[PDB]
């Protein structure tokens, strides 16, 4: 599975609240967290399938 999908969420510095998925590598699932608008990483999606099909992978 890709390096990045095993970093934490990282919501940043800004104030908007965005609900997006990451790839939680110790439960193996991918979870909602809150955004907030700027300098996304990688471990960031827009959906649950998205976040899946990139991450969930062996």
């Amino acid at each position: 599975r890709p390096d990045f999908c095993l970093e934490p969420p990282y919501a940043g510095a800004c104030r908007a609240r965005i609900i997006r998925y990451f790839y939680n590598a110790k439960a193996g699932l991918c979870q909602t967290f809150v955004y907030g608008g700027c300098r996304a990483k990688r471990n960031n999606f827009k959906s649950a399938e998205d976040c899946l099909r990139t991450c969930g992978g062996a």
